[PDB]
């Protein structure tokens, strides 16, 4: 089965980090979630209520990347994949990637991060 | 047998989604489209006919996505990965991934969607 | 004098338009403001008080963008240019151009909007 | 007065162009369009009726870049300025940018035209 | 065994297309060339004789891309595997991605293409 | 008059460069070429041989780039500015910007260069 | 005179900024310089002495990018156009562009900074 | 376990290369490194001490990539890998990808380079 829903690139300011200043500051999350999830009876029916709405996907993430500065990107896509996890059974599992375009690094690069992988139980 | 026959980032406005005033405003949708055909024989021949022509299949893609208006991104991909596979035995499975760029969502990120993988029958 | 303070691409999920189904939906708004300042005291001082601070231009540009939503991107305009050049006696004159990128225009383009420009008096 | 309503990278899929061939294929040309408009009365109003509506604007465009195949870049813009002028008073000067970014030109780079300025008579 | 030698985005101004106007024409084909090559030996040795060398590969890219025009990208992608499995033993497996950005198709997208994977027997 | 003639982003590999290693292996060379031509007549006849036309322009400017190598990017724009002045009449100015992106200069930056404007005596 | 020489994006990363956590943090600057230079000598000559050397220029605008922490954007580019007009006697202008596309500030945008233009005396 | 750790983009500017006049100019490495380390104990701490940190990684990349020339990506790639899976013990498998995007090759193309991936012993 490899049906996803997604959202990508999506962009919060907020005070994460384990440096000080980085809380203080704060800077630019960027999130990818993708979803497993078996689209099949929703691409069938037409019918909203056969599959995750992004929006309210949108939604989780938003309150927890915008909200309580935590030490590690680890912690807040911990959060993220547990957050979806939990509130829709029809996610088989929950990938989560976090990038900081631009971190507390002095060099030049895209960017640093983490990506996870959470299965639904 | 890893070959395939791509079709990259095609925009159509269209008037698809659940929301009423989505329906009405319309917005641009993203459709990628990923064939797996077994392509030596036409690599050998250099001969049209023994492969599957993209210009086709952006038509079906078209006439799908310019189409009436359906609630769900799953409903049109069902439609477009059933169309391609229905039309053409030489695709052994086809992949379809709409993206919402910008979809009625209070944020800031790159896009919203969801892909789909179907065997052809 | 040919001196200016800037802040390009600023991105805000907004309300406006002349249409009922814009202000139900939302969309992204782009602004860029350039002001006409003689930066000249700063570059010898190093003193922040000898210039216009960026921050607190954005907070001005986001609390109009962000606000009550209004028909058009001139009166939007026309309200920033007017606040930036009420609270800034050293600004000379102020830009203000904003552009929707993707209005309910059935079409493929990179984005529409207005510029205007006012001079401080 | 500096004031402008813009469109910017406008796509359409046209068979203009000098050679046989390109009547016959076709390719896509990119138009930027910029009117020297006065916005202070629509800045106050937040009336409408007191601009140039881009959206009308882009039709206009539309109807000629996907309308009958001409030699050149120069008449399609010709023709587009004279549209905007005269059916708009209120627009002082149109600007016509046209970009074929692939014309029948063996080479690598990002795009060739032409621009014109024609004021409001 | 992961370790791969990479080409990305070779472009070249060719003439192939099964259509008699694009073979007059002519457009850009965009390429990507991924070997699977053991890198280990060069690795640890640092001699340019343990690996197979980039440059090489350009050129017969470049010969196969800016030679004889043939009707599909298969062909030309199965030539160009083909050419490289032939000449280097150290490359165990090929595969050849061919994008036609500008296609004789009446639309809006990013590309069009194929892509293969030969083994080196 | 503020009617143009361009072409954009042209790339050329060249060895140019007053640096010894840079003549031996070279790097690519971006050009910006753009004519100040009035396009009224040729607006109005929509006859090829009323402009300048670009596919000529493109020859002119790879001749010189592709040509022998020379010190200066100021030599390579005064020699371009030079043959397309004194080939077309109607070309009343020239502009001519070259930019090395990739110049043996330690560091992070889009590029360097020159433009120069050369009225047609 | 329109001849210019000019340095783009130059990125370097730096504790600049009026507020403590930034100068503990830094952050990536980005630099634009242009130079009004007469170019029809080195046109002529093709001789490196007769212009002004790009990579001299990087090596000023690094040395001060790099250098010592300052409160504010003009003073630095305040100290560049002072470095560039002190050296070099033909260079009849200095325009210095400095963009921050990180700062402090909690939104969505692309960058805020200051230009200016300082003519030698 | 699909978790990774990784910073996208990073570049350098180096002399290696196979060719003397490489090592005299140098060029632009972009480097890409993904880690293979089960993040779920930092997930559930939020503890700096549970995970690779970022930043120890990109001056271990940037000591070799900034210090002797070396002929070969193959070799400079190995030297990370191997320098990463030494000092840290989480991490299961270390991919380093490395890209020339401006090598001595006469042509068009975005990059060339290689990818290696070495499990942690």
């Amino acid at each position: 089965m490899q049906d996803t829903i997604f959202l990508k690139g999506m962009r919060f300011y907020g005070y994460h980090g384990a440096l000080s200043a980085e809380n203080e500051i704060g800077q630019i999350f960027k999130v990818d979630v993708t979803l497993k999830v078996d689209l099949s009876e929703a691409g069938r029916t037409d019918n909203v209520i056969d599959t995750v709405h992004y929006g309210e996907v949108f939604e989780e993430v938003k309150s927890i990347m915008e909200g309580k500065a935590v030490n590690l990107l680890e912690h807040l896509a911990e959060r993220i994949a547990n957050r979806i996890n939990s509130q829709y059974n029809r996610v088989m599992e929950t990938k989560v990637r976090i990038t900081k375009e631009n971190p507390p690094i002095p060099g030049h690069y895209d960017g640093v991060g983490i990506e996870i992988v959470r299965e639904n139980k």
